RNA sequence: GCCCUUCGGGGCAUUUGGUCAAUUUGAAACGAUACAGAGAAGAUUAGCAUGGCCCCUGCACUAAGGAUGACACGCUACUCAAAGAGACGCUACCAAUU
């Protein structure tokens, strides 16, 4: 099948981030002129997700040999559809890669984020990940089994 | 596509490239606010330097300035004795008012 768009460029046109200062700073285009305090608590909800049944499929990644898979298609934001160059698929135990690089084709790093965010380490092969801001229940463990065993094998 | 042909064939032209167009998690920085708060053995302070894993402004990486730009002010045995003079040191502990 081919790769669905998940969805429209007309919501993936590309602008400002909302004001948060007195001035936009073009070099590193971030607003100037405000606080500290609103950066640090601002950590919105994600616009997407995506779905191996539904979305996950065929593209020019899947004819060209030795590509990546696709970021925004991980993230769900992907509107691209067949026409993206980087694949549309969950790795599987055959996806293996180099440690210069990661499933994205983005570059890891000698060290890691002091917040351990980001793409990772080749100083560690580190397979694990770490979901913190969980609502905490007493059906936790089923949810988090269900969603990451939808996400991968574990 | 064009050209040539002796109608079999042959020629002309030949491998681009900038990690996507997507801002939370691969790195911008003030200001406001809070706080404190300026060297030289009494008080007040003109400065010029020194050293670099401290830099800023500047064309100056052969000026100048930045509080003399700041930092400096903790800490403190270790190549290490000798002479002569002592030692109930190294063991025991001991029998009359009238």
């Amino acid at each position: 099948r081919p790769a669905r768009p998940q969805i429209d460029p007309a919501l993936v046109k590309s602008e400002r981030p909302p004001q948060t200062g007195t001035v936009f700073n073009i070099w590193y285009n971030k607003w100037s002129g405000g606080d500290r305090e609103d950066k640090y608590l601002s950590q919105t909800h994600a616009k997407g997700r995506c779905n191996i049944a539904r979305d996950s499929g065929y593209t020019r990644a899947d004819s060209r040999p030795g590509s990546y898979f696709c970021l925004y298609f991980a993230r769900g934001i992907c509107p691209k559809g067949q026409d993206c160059d980087y694949l549309h698929r969950l790795p599987t135990i055959h996806d293996i890669f180099n440690p210069n690089v990661d499933c994205f084709g983005r570059d890891k790093f000698a060290d890691y984020r002091d917040d351990m965010g980001g793409v990772g380490s080749f100083n560690r092969q580190n397979r694990t990940i770490y979901v913190g801001r969980i609502h905490v229940t007493d059906d936790i463990e089923e949810i988090v089994a269900r969603h990451f065993a939808e996400w991968g094998q574990i």
